[PDB]
């Protein structure tokens, strides 16, 4: 075993995430894992607190929610039961739309924050705070939720950044704007979704590439591995956390070539 | 200064290796630096700090498995149902991957190698035997493996510069957590019986993928940031030690809390 440590203080996460590479006025996709950061004196608010204190008010932070409870399953039902759901499953409410269930704990505080934007793609949903938090959660197109219209989309056109804080790689969601924007040989298109339109649920359609599954034999951890092994991101320590920090347009344009040079028109 | 054999020997010990463990090793020889003597003094240094009356182990498998003759042309398929060998432990090689200390161990006087060809374990030391015995041929990863004797007998695991994902315990988590679905594969494989080759038909839960949402990465590292195991430099090699029966525990509670039935 390895006991727990005396927390973190936010005075030392600022210092951890500078000497990091963080600068004032960058914009931050975040990927975390509480627990692996370690105790923080204050609890997993004092992170983010620490992470915007290292960026500014001038600085963006990002993060991935979706959406726990999207009935995106329910043509998989009988019918009765899908008729159960069609009419009882609550509409996608941005405000209280709970984030996915692992390694969001920091995107559900980031929900309780003053100022905090939510993009309107329910499955594909980000949170942010900071000077461009409108800016990268604005028309985030239902169709398509990592693709030319989504958040990620612009944090590579602003040329932001993705900082990994004790979480897997392969969770990277940027990874899946590269699967869209890369010319493959196999492509999986897929669903129903309640949302609000005029303060009325009504059930849409959303069409989107197949994010559950790889389109073809390769995995973002691959990918990514990949990427750290060429010498992409800077690496260094955040708490008791391993945390590597990228550019945003640096690894889109990685993985696209990645995995064109495999599965594509170039292969 | 490449490392020496003693400096190892410390390092292991620091980490938490006592004499009398039985111990699992993931390893990657570039992880560690280069060592005076070679990768051998890797295990030399490992098991004089285990001793004698411990026990190393380490996945070998078979990489020259013919498990996917049934996607090649016909043609072919029976090509290799003719002339491909079967599954010999004393000479079919390790899979390529994190595999030189493997390879190594098997030319190790007294080394015992278990009989499942996909799931094949290599071992030595006082337990070798009870480790490697009577590895049953489906479900190599269940109840009658090496894993489930490494957790019966309070062993360890000892990650020495290899990937967290490359943790062959956690497919005996798998086997034993009760989860909503578990893939099953059927795959053919030559085997010896009697001194002859016969092919035969293999089941166990897949290996390749995961049955859910989940990656062996993410499982350790949650398991360490709860406190799980000790960490430490072996050599240049970031290296952790667990508990194979906690390791288990956490594992199978973990798949269990979020893709039960
Ligand atoms: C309309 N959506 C479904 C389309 C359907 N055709 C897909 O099969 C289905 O995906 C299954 O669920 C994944 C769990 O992630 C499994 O894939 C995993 O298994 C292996 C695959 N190699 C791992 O290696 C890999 O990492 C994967 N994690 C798939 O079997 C999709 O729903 C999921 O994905 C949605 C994201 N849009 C979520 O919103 C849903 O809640 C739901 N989890
Ligand atoms: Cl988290
Ligand atoms: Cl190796």
């Amino acid at each position: 075993m390895t006991d727990l440590n005396i927390p973190h203080t936010h005075a030392h996460l600022v210092d951890a995430f500078q000497a990091l590479g963080i600068r004032a006025g960058q914009a931050l996709m975040l990927h975390a894992s509480v627990k692996a950061v370690g105790a923080v004196m204050g609890g997993p608010n004092v992170i983010l607190q620490a992470l915007m204190d290292a960026l500014t008010p001038d600085g963006t932070l990002m993060m991935y929610a979706g959406w726990q409870d999207i009935p995106d399953f329910i043509d998989s039902l009988p019918d009765a039961l899908k008729a159960v759901y069609l009419e009882q499953h609550p509409p996608f409410d941005p405000a209280t739309a709970r984030a996915v269930r692992e390694n969001s704990v920091l995107a559900e505080f980031l929900r309780t924050w003053p100022c905090v934007h939510r993009s309107a793609n329910p499955e594909a949903s980000m949170v942010a705070v900071g000077r461009q938090a409108a800016l990268l959660t604005a028309n985030h197109a239902l169709d398509y939720g990592y693709g030319v219209e989504s958040p990620l989309a612009k944090l590579v056109a602003i040329e932001g950044y993705v900082l990994m804080l004790g979480a897997p790689l392969d969770t990277i969601t940027l990874l899946h704007h590269a699967e869209y924007l890369a010319k493959m040989r196999h492509k999986n298109v897929v669903y129903p979704c309640p949302i609000l339109r005029d303060g009325r649920k009504v059930w849409v359609t959303v069409e989107d590439y197949d994010t559950g599954d790889p389109h073809d034999d390769y995995s973002f951890e691959q990918i990514a591995r990949d990427y750290v092994a060429q010498g992409g991101g800077t690496r260094g320590k955040v708490g008791d956390a391993d945390a590597y920090l990228f550019a945003a347009q640096d690894l889109t344009r990685f993985a696209v070539q990645w995995l064109e040079s495999r599965f594509g028109d170039s292969a």
